[PDB]
């Protein structure tokens, strides 16, 4: 996995600058490697020569050069894909949700954008042979709609200890945009000690629609949103985890996702959800760089997300 | 093609200054010919007399004088044009994408700005008689949206060995502006050994919107962007390759490309992409010094970019 | 026209100093007459007495005294004006572009600042009775956007041999500021043998925005720009040709031309270009010592610049 920043000590760097970088939010050598010189210079206790020697030492451990696409293809052959509990949903995703990208699911209310996250938070702990990811699950909430009862219900479905499921899930509720951005630093800190395999944000844009209610604040809020998305992308690239976010929909004068072009460009795989009939739902791939546009049917049962049991 | 800097040895120059220039990033005699005296003086181990004698010797091999436009027209008669796989798209471009300039394609998300690059990366390896370029393809990524599966799918369309396609493509993912600029030096180094025919950057402005988020950093970031564009122009002029870049779009208070006047002036051919109906797309020439404004229709099929199969 | 420097031999000057002046860039007696003593002294093989006798002999052939403004008015009655192909554009310019001054056209991208030069390069070869200038055209390029196809298209419009048009046009592409200044010496050399009637630079400031990227280099680059502008002014005064340059625009925190006060003061007639609707464009006189501020409409057709065919 990720090399702890403790190694940077034996490269010829004193232990003082190591913790000076620690307070800045960096905890791994890869995290420091990907950061340009500007943020390192921004840190109060680092000179230009210090930043240059740090970057030079860090670049040795992490390769940053050109490679043949055959090696990249072989590396992509071992991406871990998490199953969603529904065979038709998994066939649409060609196996499941990839680890190392941003996946966004949006749609009308009552379409169960939260039950997907609830089911994933538990199916991600399954062994790899069964389609899981063998790791803890991290949940960030902004609506207060987190219910452990669904977690227990879907844990009993796969035959797992209910107590051991509620012990590998970290929960924290945000209250504003600032706290939402601040929680990512603590997430990066805790991802180094243990191993995580899924990051869930619900909802990524439920706060930005209200805090910046003024007219002239649109350009002021989309910049902050871009910073948040880049932080999530850095976390995905560093620890190699899967990030899933939920987005609201705003009707247009038939439904258009809210967030502007920033979230559309940043996101790689986007799923459109609309209600079917009864408890059935319809999932359609809205945007993806490798999958074609299609539709799938799934139902919300008492044991989490399952196939359309008619 | 380009004359290796090894020849500059027999002009009356010692082998020490040759590698001193090599560390600076110069690898061909043409590259040294186009560089003014200021950068040569900037190099630590070169005196003013050394720079003057180097420029005087280099100017002999590379012509730098006035010529009749008839010779230039005859030279332009042999520009290599790469086909895009769609006949209607090729008719709009009057044959294909020229080699020796900067081509920029931009538009809303999901409009397939990346599938064009994926198709070009493979069609550029076709024999010239079939519309290819007979050369390797170089891919620089900033979004992590590189998928070899599309490359294999579009390679099987033209009847080519899938393994031999993924072996003539160099892939490298950038993480910040500094790394994006630094990768060009390695690209220039590797263009001398083998032969390349296409340079792809995706995306050229996906990083600059976030790194320089401060208000007073606009003039600080557009200068760096101008340096990057001039480096790309120098690469295009030196090795005679084709450079294609992808640009995001920002809505205006109906879509305006992001990048400012610098990218607009630097770019020669600009393509505007918007979604048609279903899997069809609409391509419109936005800016070009020789082609008139028009529209074309193409569709994204399972075998890459193809004609509108209705 | 201009008296060759060969005459200076029969004034009492040996043939050695004549070619010593030739290597310095002087080729006509008028060119030597306008140069102060400082540059002549700067030449290695000339003494103070030599420079004084050269200036004294040269001043006899070229008048340098006061004259009545009636003679100047009668001389101005025979200025050659080149038509731009559009009647509304010509009415704005009161006949066309004068010969013996610097004309600058600037504006947003895609406004066709290069198509004006392409059309002029061909309309300048027309007979005087038809509004031409009866002379060759000289083109200096810095963007690589020179296309002979537009030249042929606009040559067929006026009924001229396509081959004979591409044979009276000299093309040369600059790569840095130093080469841009150096090409003027060769232009001055070749203007003596044949007859030229138009000098085109595109773009005059496309290189200076990047080469001198440092903060403290602003005063270092504007001096060089002033030298370049004075060289162009000397060429215009000596051979009596028309000089046209193209300038980029930089947005201000609605568009401001780039170049500073030097280019504004040096230029005499400045044209502001902005896009109309469709293929139409709007031309506005920005600065001129004799024409009032007004607006005109023209369109970019398939046969070069023409009137607004609605
Ligand atoms: N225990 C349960 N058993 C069966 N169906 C349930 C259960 N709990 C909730 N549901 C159903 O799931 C749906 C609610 O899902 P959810 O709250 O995730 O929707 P949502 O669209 O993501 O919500 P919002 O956007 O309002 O936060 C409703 O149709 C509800 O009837
Ligand atoms: N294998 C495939 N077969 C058919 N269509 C596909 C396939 N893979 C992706 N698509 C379609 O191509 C489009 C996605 O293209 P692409 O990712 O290049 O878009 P983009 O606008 O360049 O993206 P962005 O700006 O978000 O990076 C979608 O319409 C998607 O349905
Ligand atoms: N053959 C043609 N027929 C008709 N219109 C054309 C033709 N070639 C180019 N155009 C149009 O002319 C315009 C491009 O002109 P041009 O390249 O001179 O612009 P510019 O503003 O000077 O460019 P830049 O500053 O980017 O160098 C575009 O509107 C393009 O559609
Ligand atoms: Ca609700
Ligand atoms: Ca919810
Ligand atoms: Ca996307
Ligand atoms: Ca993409
Ligand atoms: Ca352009
Ligand atoms: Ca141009
Ligand atoms: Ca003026």
């Amino acid at each position: 996995g990720p090399q702890p920043i403790s190694r940077l000590e034996q490269c010829g760097i004193n232990a003082n600058d190591v913790k000076k970088l620690e307070e800045a939010g960096f905890h791994t050598v890869e995290a420091v490697a990907y950061a340009p010189k500007k943020e390192l210079i921004n840190i109060k206790g680092i000179s230009e020569a210090k930043a240059d020697k740090i970057l030079a030492e860090a670049a040795k451990l992490v390769p940053m050069g050109f490679t043949t696409a055959t090696e990249f293809h072989q590396r992509r052959s071992e991406i871990i894909q998490i199953t969603t509990g529904s065979k038709e949903l998994d066939k649409l995703l060609q196996g499941g949700i990839e680890t190392g990208s941003i996946t966004e699911m949006f749609g009308e209310f009552r379409t169960g954008k939260t039950q997907i996250c609830h089911t994933l938070a538990v199916t991600c702990q399954l062994p790899i042979d069964r389609g899981g990811g063998e790791g803890k699950a991290m949940y960030i909430d902004t609506e207060g709609t987190f219910r452990p009862e669904r977690l227990l219900a879907v844990a009993e479905r796969y035959g797992l200890s209910g107590s051991d499921v509620l012990d590998n899930v970290a929960y924290a509720r945000a209250f504003n945009t600032d706290h939402q951005t601040q929680l990512l630093y603590q997430a990066s800190a805790m991802m180094v000690e243990s191993r995580y395999a899924l990051l869930i944000v619900d909802s990524a844009t439920a706060l930005y629609r209200t805090d910046y209610s003024g007219r002239g604040e649109l350009s002021a809020r989309q910049m902050h949103l871009a910073r948040f998305l880049r932080m999530l992308l850095r976390l995905a690239d560093e620890f190699g985890v899967a990030v899933v976010i939920t987005n609201q929909v705003v009707a247009q004068v038939p439904k258009k996702p809210i967030g502007g072009n920033i979230i559309a460009h940043a996101s790689t795989t986007r799923l459109y959800l609309r209600k079917g009939r009864g408890e059935t739902r319809i999932c359609k791939i809205y945007d993806s760089p490798c999958l074609p546009e299609a539709e799938a049917m799934f139902a919300i049962n008492a044991d989490g997300v399952g196939d359309a049991k008619d």
